[PDB]
Order: C-alpha cells, then structure tokens, then sequence
C-alpha cells in the first residue's frame, strides 16, 4: 500500500514517509538528514530541485534515478528508498532519493600503510563493480568518498584528481581516467600531500609531466592532431622521475602499484580487476568477494525526448521500485 506522509517545512515543503524522522537539512536538490524508524538507519534524503523543469531537468532526474538503481554494492552507494506523494502520474511533481547517510569523506599525522591497503582496496573493489558495467566514474576525488565509524568505504555522486588525457584534450578515453584519479588519493593518504596542486589546467600538467615523463614516441602515435602533438612535443622534455624519491619510506608495493596506475598512456595504465590482484592488497585480496555488476543499459543517453516521457519514464521507476 501506501505510506502515511507528514509535511513540514525547514526552505521548500518536505512530504515524506512518517517513517522517517527527524528530519535536519545538511545542505541545499537540498539534503536532510534523517532517522529512518524502520531499518534505524541515519540516512540521507535529497529532495530533487525542479526535476522536470526541462526535457535536460527530466532526463538528468531519470539518468540520476537510473544509476542508483542499478547500483548494488558494498562499497558503492546505492538507493535505499524513492518516493513522491503523488497518487498518480498527473499529481507526479517531486521525487525524493533516500540513501546511507555516511559521516566523513576522505578530505581527512598521516595515515598508516594497513589502513591506506584497506581504503584504496576498497575504492578499487567498488570500481570494479562500476566499471563492469561499463559506468565511468570521472570524477573520483576524496569528497566523493564516504567513510563510516569503521572506516567501512562508499563511492559517492559520480582538477586535482582528474586524468590528464583529459585536461589536454584527447578524446581516447578508457575507464581507466578513474584509475589514475585513485592513484592521486592514494598518494595523497601516503604522504599527506596533493600529489598535483596545479593552480590552472597548465600548471596541472605541467606537475604531471615532470613525475610521469614526457609521452614518449609510442603514445605520440596515437594523438591524431597536429596542433595537440605540435604542442606535447614543444614542451621541455621532461624525464621520467623516480617515484621512490617521491614517495620516501612508503612501502615498495605502494609504490609499485603507484607506478602502473600513474601512467600517462590510458591504454597501459593497470585495471581496477588488475590492481586488486596487485601484491600490495594480499591480506585484503579475495577473488571470490569482489563481485561484478549486471550489465547497465544507457542508451537512453543518446534520445530526445518530450518532457512528459522522460518524466513518465521516471514514474515508472519509482513505482517499480523495491527495496534491498
């Protein structure tokens, strides 16, 4: 049946199931925290700004509500509950996205080497999930990281942290731009530091190239443009560095690792399945519990639409809706 809805105000008109409780705004879609009575779970729940404001409002909303259906990990966030109080598809206004309501992110002495394994293992746990169903992330950052009490890992809402194949503009992307981004933060939890604190994307890559080397003739191959290699090649030729005397004192399969995630070349670069193998996650490592998605259908992505069939298309979503 239906749930019992209350309605308050704290500044739009929240109508939600009476079971959750206590609702206190963190942030503004706009955000409550709540206590959800049955389960007793904190969680999250964001009410979408004007969802279907436009057919890019509608779809953004379906494409939103898509995702985090599908999404069903442990360490990536999924949907516990949505709902509106609309009875039908023409009171059908608002719709509001319930999930774990998760303390810390990673913005967060340093760290030691177990505990870094443990985080990175499982940041690359979940991205093996997202990426077996052909998802790119491409935007991991440590904000985007959630962590609870015991440091239990959730990848959240998907420069410093973005592959340079993109802040130069090729268009050879592997899923493996989120691999590269993981690369950043682990360095980061290693030695307390942003690994590449550009001040604009020039500055950026610039960082990047003086760590990594200047490409090198078998990934100048592949750029297509004469400009973009023109512009590769009049940069001051830079070495690749050692990353030991980047990273003192880490663990050398930290390093290791670092050294095939950190790698210019997208094609080269080592895969969330592959780096979970990796020597460095041994006492975490369990080829048995590190489970792949359903593939995930978005073609939708490439359809134009009238407003009232993406919204309907996301009616349809929320009333086939069951919980985990």
């Amino acid at each position: 049946e239906r749930p019992t809805f209350y309605r308050q105000e704290l500044k739009t008109i929240w109508e939600v199931p009476e079971r959750y409780q206590n609702l206190s705004p963190v942030g503004s879609g706009s955000v409550c925290a709540a206590f959800d009575t049955k389960t007793g779970l904190r969680v999250a729940v964001k009410k979408l700004s004007r969802p279907f404001q436009s057919i890019i409002h509608a779809k953004r909303t379906y494409r939103e509500l898509r995702l985090l259906k599908h999404m069903k990990h442990e360490n990536v966030i999924g949907l516990l509950d949505v709902f509106t109080p609309a009875r039908s598809l023409e009171e059908f206004n608002d719709v509001y996205l319930v999930t774990h309501l998760m303390g810390a992110d990673l913005n967060n002495q340093k760290l030691t080497d177990d505990h870094v394994q443990f985080l990175i293992y499982q940041i690359l746990r979940g991205l093996k999930y997202i990426h077996s169903a052909d998802i790119i992330h491409r935007d991991l950052k440590p904000s985007n990281l959630a962590v609870n009490e015991d440091c239990e890992l959730k990848i959240l809402d998907f420069r410093w942290y973005r592959a340079p194949e993109i802040m130069l503009n090729w268009m050879h992307y592997n899923q493996t731009v989120d691999i590269w981004s993981v690369g950043c933060i682990m360095a980061e939890l290693l030695t307390g530091r942003t690994l590449f604190p550009g001040t604009d994307h020039i500055d950026q890559l610039k960082l990047i190239l003086r760590l990594v080397g200047t490409p090198g003739a078998e990934l100048l191959k592949k750029i297509s443009s004469e400009s973009a290699r023109n512009y590769i090649q009049s940069l001051t030729q830079m070495p690749k560095m050692n990353f030991a005397n980047v990273f003192i004192g880490a663990n050398p399969l930290a390093v290791d690792l670092l050294e095939k995630m950190l790698v210019l070349d997208s094609d080269k670069r080592i895969t969330a399945a592959q780096a979970l193998a990796h020597a460095y996650f041994a006492q975490y490592h369990d080829p048995d519990d590190e489970p792949v998605a359903d593939p995930y259908d978005q073609s939708f992505e490439s359809r134009d639409l009238l407003i009232d069939e993406w919204k309907s298309l996301t009616y349809d979503e929320v009333i086939s809706f069951v919980p985990p």
